[PDB]
């Protein structure tokens, strides 16, 4: 039940900044992007030890409320206890969530939505700030 | 229609910072703080140009969905075309909003409320940047 926002009217090019703090004792934290809470073009979650894994993050989509296939990287550029930064936006092809240290994340666009109109983050992250671009 | 934010949890003390570009058109826009639509404890709504009303700031508190009484400061620093930044804070006795950028004026807490979980921007009025301190 952590910040929730809609309306958003993201559409293709335009930017998403996030801003929040990271928990010192963070276990995982999410960053959900889409229509609404069951149609999530972006489920966002960096694992430092959370369901078994560690430090990795789990990408994933919602579709009608059902979760699609898990994708996984390897690079995990976030810090427990720590301000943590992302830009995301999107394409036809692909979402982009971007660090400003250079780090560059791609997941598939699976619903082809025509506008990012839900944010909601959860877990140990606490916002900030948010800017649209 | 606008920007809606949800479970905000902002403590008394806390700071709430909004900045959005004022159209140069516009006839007035929307700030609702509190729980939820039918319980506002400020409803921040500056007329540039509307029901009557010019360059008036009117304030008015909605709790159980009904309006409470209306409130209207004298100044007016708000300029049609321009960037607008409002912070906002509350202690049990008022809410204290800074406009751009000496000006503060005082609004009464008449909904008691433990917290600020609720926002929702309205009107002529795009945000570009949400801040929570
Ligand atoms: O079929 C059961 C599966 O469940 C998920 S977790 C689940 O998956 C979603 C992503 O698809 C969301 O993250 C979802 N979620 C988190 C939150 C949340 C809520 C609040 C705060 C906050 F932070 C987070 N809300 N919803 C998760 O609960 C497991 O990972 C998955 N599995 C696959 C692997 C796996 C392990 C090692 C290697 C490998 F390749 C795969 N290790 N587990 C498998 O056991
Ligand atoms: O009951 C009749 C009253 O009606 C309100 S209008 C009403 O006020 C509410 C807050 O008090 C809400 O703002 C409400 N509202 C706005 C929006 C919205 C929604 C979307 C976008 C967007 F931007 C805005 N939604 N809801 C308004 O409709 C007038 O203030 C009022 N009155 C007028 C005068 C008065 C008249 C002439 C001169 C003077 F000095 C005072 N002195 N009192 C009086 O005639």
């Amino acid at each position: 039940c952590g910040l929730v926002a809609s309306n958003l009217n993201l559409k293709p090019g335009e930017c998403l900044r996030v801003r929040g703090e990271v928990a010192p004792d963070a276990k995982s934290f999410v960053l959900n992007l889409g229509k609404d809470s069951n149609n999530l073009c972006l489920h966002f979650n960096p694992r430092f030890n959370a369901h078994g894994d560690a430090n990795t993050i789990v990408c994933n989509s919602k579709d009608g409320g059902a979760w699609g296939t898990e994708q996984r990287e390897a690079v995990f550029p976030f810090q427990p206890g720590s301000v943590a930064e992302v830009c995301i936006t999107f394409d036809q092809a692909n979402l982009t969530v971007k660090l400003p240290d250079g780090y560059e994340f791609k997941f598939p666009n699976r619903l082809n939505l025509e506008a990012i109109n839900y944010m909601a983050a959860d877990g140990d992250f606490k916002i900030k700030c948010v800017a649209f671009d």
